């Protein structure tokens, strides 16, 4: 399983009447999810829970309604994983990763923000063969290629390779130039969009310099951002 960041309040219960949100999103075996606790810290039953998203960057919308049945009474908390997809409208937010959704029950709506972690957008098949690599690594233009630093690692490449294969990142080829180890790697989005990856390890150099090539470079930063989460949880 990849990494999946601990759940974090998403709406605290003082600014929605009572409601509290916590929540994180994970990805199962091809399927995204929005996994969230909802605790009713009010002195009424709440019940008639509903969620929407507005449009966002990558189509992400709930795919079916959300699984709560019962009067959630006060006090009590239960645990929601709500399944999501990438089949709903598209509009390109700012930051790019970011969700803005509404939940409602019997008591009012209330509207809250996250961010959506990309690794969980990263597909099962983002495996480019070493052909196909090298050929769109030099289709891209140049100027797409952005540098980041994963600072303070100390993991061996082949960790480095499992961990990132485990979050559906897959090294692509193995470089080994004097002492340093070169990771190609290759990642594709739900979609479509494609990240090539140059990862360089450095003998005496606590840090890694992760260059990414995309025909879509303010995505960049956000791999850049999960890719150091993964190596460093
Ligand atoms: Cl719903
Ligand atoms: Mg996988």
């Amino acid at each position: 399983g990849g990494y999946v960041a601990p759940k974090a309040v998403w709406l605290p219960a003082v600014k929605a009447k009572g409601l509290e949100i916590s929540g994180t999103f994970t990805h199962r075996q091809g399927h995204i999810y929005m996994e969230m606790n909802f605790t009713n810290k009010a002195l009424q039953h709440m019940t008639d829970f509903a969620i929407q998203f507005n449009k966002n960057s990558f189509g992400v919308i709930p795919s079916t309604p959300l699984a709560i049945h019962t009067p959630l009474m006060p006090n009590q908390s239960i645990d929601v994983s709500l399944p999501l997809n990438t089949l709903g409208p598209v509009m390109k937010m700012e930051p790019l990763n970011n969700l803005q959704v509404a939940v409602k029950n019997n008591i009012d709506v209330f509207y809250f923000s996250c961010l959506i972690p990309l690794n969980v957008l990263f597909v099962e098949d983002g495996k480019m063969e070493r052909q196909v690599f090298l050929a769109t690594w030099k289709d891209i233009p140049n100027e797409n290629e952005l540098q980041f630093q994963i600072k303070e690692c100390h993991l061996n490449a082949d960790t480095v390779s499992s961990k990132l294969q485990n979050n559906n990142v897959y090294t692509i080829a193995k470089r080994n130039v004097e002492g340093q180890d070169m990771l190609y790697q290759s990642l594709k989005l739900t979609n479509g969009i494609w990240i090539l990856a140059e990862l360089r390890i450095q003998p005496g150099n606590p840090n890694y310099t992760l260059s990414l090539k995309c025909r879509a470079p303010e995505v960049s930063q956000y791999i850049y951002q999960v890719y150091d989460s993964i190596l460093k949880n």
